[PDB]
């Protein structure tokens, strides 16, 4: 039904056999260029969605690039903080991506209040935003970033998914 090895799709010439051929992991492939690629993201474009208690602040994640992983290539995702924080340890966790600190215990204690911490007020938005896009395209762009399926959920698909699988970005 759904799984099935035999096959007449268009012109049928060879047949359902095993022969040989075997389907191994043969590493990365070539198609723009090298895991490096040309890279640029952009993390802004805020949104302050959240509850009286405990409202935050989202950020449109903007992505142009050429890289094999990133799959469609360049595409927008839009989420919060709290995501990047976890999408950093991730990429820490089980590898020895370029990782660098989150943005923060700076323009807090630098800025003024009223909403809160100042969440709500557009110069402190910007200037988290600054670093988390600096940030962003540190741990978005480096070898073991790539390799990572943190990644996958980062720049693609829409959202980071808490319960994604941790593993690469490269799949068996």
């Amino acid at each position: 039904m759904a799984h099935h090895h035999h096959h007449h799709v268009g012109t049928a010439e060879t047949v359902a056999d095993t022969r040989r051929l075997i389907t191994k992991p043969q590493n990365l492939n070539d198609a723009y260029g090298p895991p490096s690629n040309f890279l640029e993201i952009d993390v802004s474009n805020p949104q302050t969605v959240g509850v009286g208690r405990g409202r935050f602040t989202t950020y449109e994640i903007r992505v142009k690039t050429n890289l094999p992983i990133f799959k469609l290539k360049e595409s927008t995702v839009r989420r919060r903080y709290s995501d990047f924080e976890w999408l950093r340890s991730e990429l820490e966790r089980e590898s020895k991506v370029v990782v660098p600190p989150l943005p923060g215990k700076a323009f807090l204690r630098q800025l003024p209040f009223r909403g809160d911490d100042g969440i709500f007020d557009d110069n402190f938005i910007e200037e988290r935003k600054q670093g988390l896009e600096q940030f962003i395209n540190k741990v978005a762009g480096h070898p073991l970033a790539q390799n990572e399926r943190c990644l996958h959920m980062f720049l693609q698909d829409e959202i980071i998914d808490k319960s994604y699988t941790p593993s690469k970005i490269r799949h068996a």
